[PDB]
């Protein structure tokens, strides 16, 4: 589509699901964006211990407590996301008619 829409809520409940999860889909990416690194700091560290022409340590330690502290923030959202395609999709199951 050219243009988005804000609100979810005039949305279906058949389409609602439709959006945490692809917005899930990324809320996760950025984590495993922050992962892959997460651990690649302490070597980044390193890598500037002995080489430092390349990088400073003193550059990581604002950023490693930020991949700490977002992993968080992030795969926190990556739950309540995860957990709420259920808590909308209830809507759905909830509305039947066999």
């Amino acid at each position: 589509g050219p243009h988005m829409t804000e609100d979810f809520s005039h949305l279906p409940p058949e389409q609602q699901r439709k959006r945490l999860q692809q917005q899930l889909e990324e809320r996760s990416r950025e984590l495993q964006k922050e992962v892959d690194q997460r651990e690649a700091l302490k070597k980044m560290k390193d890598v500037y211990e002995k080489t430092p022409q390349m990088g400073d340590p003193a550059s990581l330690e604002p950023q490693i407590a930020e991949t700490l502290s977002n992993i968080e923030r992030l795969k926190l959202e990556v739950q309540k996301y995860e957990a709420w395609l259920a808590e909308a999709e209830s809507r759905v199951l909830s509305n039947r008619g066999d």
